């Protein structure tokens, strides 16, 4: 009874696979919903005063019905930030739209030890 | 990235290691090749559902940091939410704690609602 990766985009509530969203900050990413409620795809950031802008990184995570967790490690072959981001939250359908409202942690290397920020991001559905 | 060279820049000397947290909730984290952790979870937290039964983590880290999520869906109990935990890791001799945050997603009162809490946790082999 292992969810197939488009009955979990159902649940989810986007119609395909592949879904592509834009948050506030216009930072875009592209969710894949796999076997064994799996999220996979890529986060590209925009948003003003962080580094690792512009550029694809990986995302990982989980999903079931129409909540979602997923986590970003700011490394690729371009640049790095030594830090990793986590976001979860969940989806809402209205009409023929889809927003998720999430919150997010950010683990990095604060001027003397590791900290964690926090701040929240809600993604649109591009169609 | 190898695991054990993960594992080891996390702060862990080995690709599998076991942890539980300040409520008694335990994890297995292996590290899988490049950034990728992968494990099970079992949440013995007072006043959630979901308790005492192992359900799939995944997440990545890079250095000390680390990102991971949990579907709250098994074979047991379903209790239709997802938490992720962000935090980072110290060690001091051969204690090796994770400090982190959570969100959890759930169906609140009357709509989509995200509990956020702290865990704390320390490994124990």
């Amino acid at each position: 009874q292992d969810m197939s990766p488009r009955q979990s985009a159902e649940a989810f509530g986007v119609p395909a696979v592949s879904s592509s969203w834009v948050n506030q900050d216009g930072s875009t990413m592209t969710l894949v919903f796999g076997a064994g409620n799996s999220v996979s795809g890529f986060y590209v950031n925009n948003a003003p005063g962080f580094g690792c802008q512009g550029t694809p990184y990986p995302l990982v995570g989980l999903t079931w019905g129409n909540f979602i967790g997923f986590t970003v490690a700011w490394d690729n072959a371009t640049a790095n930030c030594n830090s990793v981001t986590s976001w979860t939250g969940f989806a809402e359908a209205a009409g023929s739209d889809v927003t998720i409202v999430t919150d997010w942690n950010l683990a990095y290397q604060g001027s003397s030890s590791g900290e964690i920020q926090q701040g929240s991001d809600t993604f649109t559905l591009v169609n």
